[PDB]
């Protein structure tokens, strides 16, 4: 679990969105596993606007942060789950690191701010949904 709070927006994994997120829907994209809902309280998180390929992510299944080197956002094949059929997920960044399904939502950050959230994983792999291209999160 986990979310990003910036301005009047809450960014979460689309597969973990609540009834309240869908009732206050701003934008969603199944192909990216992202959903953004509106909030009444002001968020203070900062979104990175950069091309960093190194950062630190929070891993809840270890209660620890880990440094990662990650690939540029791209279309990557993701095996079927109870949430989605087998498909290509877009804007996904892959890295070597520990992750379990419940780690989705953990923030990945670089020196410029929030880069994305955990969205997929594998055997010694962790994948992050990028949010740096969503310029409207700041206006
Ligand atoms: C044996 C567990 S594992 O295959 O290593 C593993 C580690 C980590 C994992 O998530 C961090 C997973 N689960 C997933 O990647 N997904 C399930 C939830 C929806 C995700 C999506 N964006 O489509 C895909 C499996
Ligand atoms: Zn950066």
């Amino acid at each position: 679990s986990g979310a990003i709070y910036v301005g009047n927006y809450r960014v979460v994994n689309r597969h973990l969105a609540t009834h309240n997120d869908w009732a206050n829907l701003v934008w969603e994209d199944s192909s990216r596993d992202l959903l953004v809902s509106s909030t009444t309280a002001q968020g203070c998180d900062t979104i990175a606007r950069c091309d960093c390929q190194t950062g630190v992510y929070y891993c809840s299944s270890r209660r620890k942060h880990y440094p990662v080197s990650f690939s540029k956002p791209s279309l990557i094949f993701v095996e079927a789950s109870e949430y989605y059929p087998a498909r290509y997920q877009s804007h996904l960044m892959l890295a070597v690191g520990h992750s379990e399904p419940g780690d989705c939502g953990g923030i990945l950050r670089c020196q410029h701010g929030v880069v994305g959230i955990v969205s997929t994983g594998g055997n010694g792999l962790v994948g992050f949904a990028d949010v740096r291209d969503l310029l409207w999160l700041d206006e």
